[PDB]
């Protein structure tokens, strides 16, 4: 009976328009050096899974490789990420000697889930026998679209014949569309989404990987006393709903997680106790009908399914957890998240936000390095970026947002489309 | 390692320009009705695979899907078909009861590999405890572009930046430069590969499926004699080796498979000895590096890799094959397939083409339904349109093409893009 390690993994910078890092006119190397393309991206990420691994000069271990992203064929111009990844550790290095070369890969998708469900591939690989040693990495380029036309790209996560329609900004505008509902049933406020961001930034300004690392807003601002905080929806019906403060960030970047079983331990001169351990003690999958809404806007169905089945598959209850990151692509999405996971009961995700008990000195702290919202939103890659996460605060390398409590218990919701996909994961820390 | 069995399956006709149901200007109903769209050829796979597979009324049993597509972001502005998936058992039911809601699913994406992807991402859930049955379908719809629009996006499964240069038709210009190496070292001709031509029409005709089902076209069509028969590629460096009929259709359609274990069988009410089944004894899969091609053009050395691992995995040689499935995304490919999966030795497929070996009345007969080049290729359905290939011939089912031995050992070898990946398994008769 098969139990499944995390023994390292890597997160790059994630930046778009608003970080330091990002180029572009404004930027002292304009003009000198450009943004990362997709395969740069997707080559600093494996080669830094690996370095931060212990795989460095012994690459040939692992069996095979999952690359999670979305909208590479659209942003980039390129589908067959397998091969792609498997070019990565020599990636600009012409006929060098590659020990990656015939091993298993492929790119998986589930729009911002895909980095979930490159976890779990590589997971059910590593229960199959199929593999000791997996790599599941998840990359997205989003910053070589305009904003309206990355909007369209986006739209590929809807039910694009039925929901295009809505706006050009197709995903936010689903959200918009729950909070007036939410807001018509007293579920929880603008105010209390206004709290989330708050929050978000406050640990992004502790996060130098963060793409709004540099951006200080108070909750005021959040709220929507700021006159740049614009309600940009077109869609009248819902425009009055959501503010930019209220979104997740256009990023690129990647990250990268190595997954082991028992013998992908030995294989490396690991034992199951190594404190550089975390054990996925489970990991659940729940998809519903893209083509179908539930009528209640206040319940994510799919992400609770997901997270019911990951804690119950661990034997645990949401009270249990020390930690946690969610799928905070809205402010929106948080608040239904908390209730998602169950560290809030229905209609009190508002206590929760109210109380602080999800800051980074609360109780249950989500999200500690600033989320979707502030940390940012490479599609593909988030997945990801939430098991390194748990990971990284359980390991004490969080530096100035490192839990001053290092925490035994940590869950992820990750959420694909408009609560259509979920990936939930449980981890102990060993 | 619980055994993998196929329980039924289903193939949609296969439709694009010069099959009479495909419908336009020149169609009787142009104007009246209009072709599938790709979430109506989904609904029509995924409920024809149940169909065909006994799980009608009892679809809850399915443990988990994934689906095979490589392009419908692009050419139907639609990604995120696991919900899709979930979505297509009651398809324009609205608020029916569905019990695929909350399973897990995803897409998965390797080119023209997808759905031999699909299959084997199926097998690792079948042999890790998360699945006892599992629904493995792939679909794809092209026909909603112009052919130079058509080999841009296909050009996603190059190498885009390095390679879309070659010609607006890149995987053709890609295999017209292996075609021209070839030459140089008298590994086969260009006669040859029109009789590659002409036995996959022949076989089409005998297969009412097949997007080419009604076009007949001798050897000497094939061979250049004939006006319309053209040289299309626009680069002067290749034009000379490629024609028209040395290329796969572009079509639409789908493919399913129900692959279950031993308890997945126990819970149909099945034995492992029902002679309604096939056993998938191997699977495996190579991938090699996108940005980097090896300089024999004559050797698909990633295939090989693929074919060589399944075989293996099933203790069987290629001599003890009596049927397969190869990929002939061009008939320049099946030649150099016929030597990836050692039926030929390296040199020596143009003997096998020569002789009628691979024929229907052959001793190997490959592609009996008329491969991607008669049948169709529509992307994401190849790879299991292939394993059901094998299956329905092992079944007795293939009518006009069933071959007058039934065979008791397959192998079937799908590809994405150009020889950069590959997924080979061995299929045995019950
Ligand atoms: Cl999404
Ligand atoms: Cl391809």
């Amino acid at each position: 009976a098969s139990r499944v390690f995390i023994v390292g993994g890597h997160i790059t910078p994630f930046v778009g328009k608003g970080s330091p890092l990002f180029i572009d006119k404004k930027h002292p190397d304009f003009g000198k050096k450009k943004n990362m393309t997709l395969e740069e991206i997707l080559a600093t990420t494996v080669q830094g899974t690996m370095e931060h691994s212990g795989l460095s000069g012994r690459e040939g271990i692992v069996d095979q490789v999952v690359v999670g992203n979305f909208l590479g064929e659209l942003f980039s111009s390129q589908g067959h990420l397998g091969p792609a990844a498997i070019g990565s550790l020599t990636y600009g290095q012409a006929g060098s000697k590659n020990p990656l070369m015939y091993k298993p890969a492929m790119r998986v998708e589930g729009a911002a889930a895909s980095g979930g469900l490159a976890v779990i591939s590589a997971m059910n690989a590593l229960k199959s026998g199929s593999a000791d040693i997996t790599l599941a990495v998840g990359v997205e380029v989003q910053t070589t679209a305009s904003a309206r036309v990355g909007g369209d790209y986006l739209a590929r996560a809807a039910d694009y014949q039925r929901q295009r329609q809505l706006d050009d900004f197709t995903f936010p505008c689903l959200f918009a569309k729950r909070m007036k509902y939410i807001a018509e049933h007293n579920h929880f406020t603008m105010e209390d989404t206004a709290r989330v961001a708050a929050k978000a930034y406050a640990n992004g300004n502790k996060n130098p990987l963060a793409h709004m690392h540099t951006r200080k807003l108070t909750f005021e601002q959040c709220n929507g006393e700021d006159p740049s905080n614009v309600k940009f929806l077109g869609n009248e019906t819902y425009k009055e709903y959501l503010r930019m403060t209220d979104c997740s960030q256009v990023s690129d970047g990647g990250a990268g997680v190595v997954l082991a079983n028992e013998e992908g331990l030995r294989k490396m001169g690991l034992s199951p106790n190594d404190s550089r351990l975390v054990e996925i003690k489970s990991i659940a999958c729940a998809v519903s009908n893209l083509y179908e809404d539930p009528d209640d806007a206040c319940c994510m169905f799919t992400s609770r399914q997901a997270a019911q089945k990951a804690l119950s598959m661990a034997n645990i209850k949401p009270s249990d957890l020390n930690v946690a990151e969610v799928h905070d692509c809205f402010t929106i999405a948080e608040m239904l998240m908390y209730e998602a996971l169950g560290i809030a009961e229905y209609g009190h995700a508002k206590d929760l936000i109210r109380n602080g008990d999800t800051t980074l000195e609360g109780r249950i702290p989500v999200n500690t390095g600033g989320g979707l919202l502030s940390f940012g939103h490479p599609v593909g890659a988030t997945g990801i970026k939430q098991i390194m996460e748990v990971y990284r605060q359980m390991k004490g390398q969080c530096e100035a947002y490192q839990m001053k409590k290092i925490p035994a218990l940590g869950a992820t919701l990750n959420m694909g489309g408009d609560d259509k996909t979920a990936v939930s994961a449980v981890l102990q820390n060993i």
